[PDB]
């Protein structure tokens, strides 16, 4: 079974956003971009405006797709979708993380972040406006 | 909930694109669609595009830039498509899998029986290809 992820690139002065997975619904620790899974009926775009939401408390509007992967977290094979999230309503608040951050970029290379995400870091940079080496 | 990851190119000649007639037997019969596929295990999207195109098209192909992605059910079956600007290839594509093969100008789709997955986002498909709608 595929399980299809969308989520997001925020963005604050060249820094990006990303949240802690919380301690219960494991990759615990684990630095990533908010998002999560396509819902049945709807749209790429409307999951993440929705995740976004429910995550983030933000009124997100959905901007270009810029990357996508598949990776294997053993028998799970998950296909994420990220997107440019240039516009949104609101301050973002940790609904569901342990913590959220505005990171340098840069710092990902030294954060413990899904490995799904660490095989295509140099993907990542490219994707964020920046060179990998 | 179920889904079903597909790949697929956009290829071009003169300003026109390929498109491949569904067989008749395995079936959304008749259709013109873009060449490719389903995502088998342990492969990135661009490892399953280029085995698609060269499987169906006879040609190794080297993959793009990411252009679309979409999700569309036939009913229980749930798709999500990601599409692909295919610009670099050896060899001419031949009919090994679709019942013919066609250059189309773009424009041509408006009026082709294509897959609704596809009928449903032509707007968006005609900017991934740089054109108007
Ligand atoms: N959100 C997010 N998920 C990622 C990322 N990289 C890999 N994933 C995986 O994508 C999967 C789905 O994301 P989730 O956030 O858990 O889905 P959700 O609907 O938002 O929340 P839950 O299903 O309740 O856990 C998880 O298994 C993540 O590990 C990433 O950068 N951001
Ligand atoms: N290839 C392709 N498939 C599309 C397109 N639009 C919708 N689809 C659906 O995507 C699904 C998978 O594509 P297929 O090409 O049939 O899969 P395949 O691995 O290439 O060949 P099969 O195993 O015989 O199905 C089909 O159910 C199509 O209906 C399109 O533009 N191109
Ligand atoms: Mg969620
Ligand atoms: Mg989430
Ligand atoms: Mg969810
Ligand atoms: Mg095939
Ligand atoms: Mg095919
Ligand atoms: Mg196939």
């Amino acid at each position: 079974h595929w399980i299809p992820v969308v989520a997001g690139f925020l963005r604050k002065d060249g820094k990006i956003l990303v949240g802690q997975r919380p301690e219960n619904n494991s990759l615990a620790g684990q630095w990533e971009f908010p998002g999560g899974k396509i819902e049945n009926g709807e749209t790429p775009e409307e999951a993440l405006a929705r995740e976004l939401n429910e995550e983030l408390g933000i009124e997100a509007e959905v901007g270009e797709l810029k990357l996508a992967c598949t990776h294997s977290y053993g028998d799970v094979g998950i296909l994420i979708l990220f997107y440019e999230i240039l516009y949104w309503k609101g301050e973002p608040r940790a609904k569901h993380h342990m913590m959220l951050e505005w990171i340098h970029p840069e710092e990902l290379k030294h954060r413990n972040i899904p490995e799904a995400n660490r095989k295509i870091l140099h993907k990542i940079y490219k994707a964020l406006g920046l060179e990998w080496r």
